[PDB]
């Protein structure tokens, strides 16, 4: 067939009952995660090409960077809470592995107040139990299909994305390639 089970995607033997649609896990110290996002724009054109009514979660992960990559999902959770993903993702991906500025909680803060979110504001979200809640989402949801690399996408609990198998060597018709698998296992 077109797209196959080993080729551009695999099927879990374990799915995971009630999951997101379209599920993305990634981490700000992730190298081929700053290439997905902020080269690729993986997540964007996954987006972009969803049939209605599907919709996309994507997750930040505890196994890179050790206590920074926690405090990291918990800013991710902040994000989310706040909604504010669209102006933090770039200077978080840029601060941890291009300028090499984010170093503990507090430069993980600053960047929120240089993209405009009120001291006040980040401070009461980075505390709050709809944080803790929304990072126990983001543990639990990896937790839930053995999670131990990044990138990584799902689909309806069942299917895991395998971009090493979309047989391209250009790298727009690699996202595309991408995308439409997506969207194929989104419609299965
Ligand atoms: C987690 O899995 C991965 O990260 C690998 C990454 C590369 C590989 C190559 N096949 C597609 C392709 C062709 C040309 C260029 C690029 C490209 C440009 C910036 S990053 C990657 C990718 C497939 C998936």
């Amino acid at each position: 067939a077109q797209y196959e089970d080993g080729k551009q995607y695999t099927t879990l033997e374990k799915p995971v009952a009630g999951a997101p649609q379209v599920l993305e896990f990634f981490s700000f110290f992730c190298p081929h995660c700053y290439q997905f996002e902020e080269v690729l724009h993986i997540s964007d054109n996954v987006k972009k090409k969803l049939p209605e009514g599907v919709k996309m979660t994507k997750y930040h992960v505890n196994f890179m960077g050790g206590d920074l990559g926690k405090d990291l999902t918990q800013a991710w959770a902040v994000a989310m809470a706040l909604g504010v993903e669209d102006k933090v993702t770039v200077p978080l991906f840029e601060g941890v592995q291009k300028t090499q500025t984010i170093r503990s909680a507090s430069d993980i803060r600053d960047v929120f107040i240089n993209a405009g979110i009120k001291g006040e504001e980040y401070d009461a979200a980075w505390n709050s139990f709809v944080v803790k809640s929304l990072v126990a989402q983001q543990e639990k949801a990896a937790a839930d299909v053995q999670l131990r690399g990044v990138p990584a996408m799902f689909v309806n609990g069942k299917y895991q994305l395998n971009p090493q198998g979309m047989d391209t060597s250009n790298m727009d018709v690699f996202v595309q390639q991408y995308a439409d698998t997506v969207k194929y296992l989104s419609e299965k």
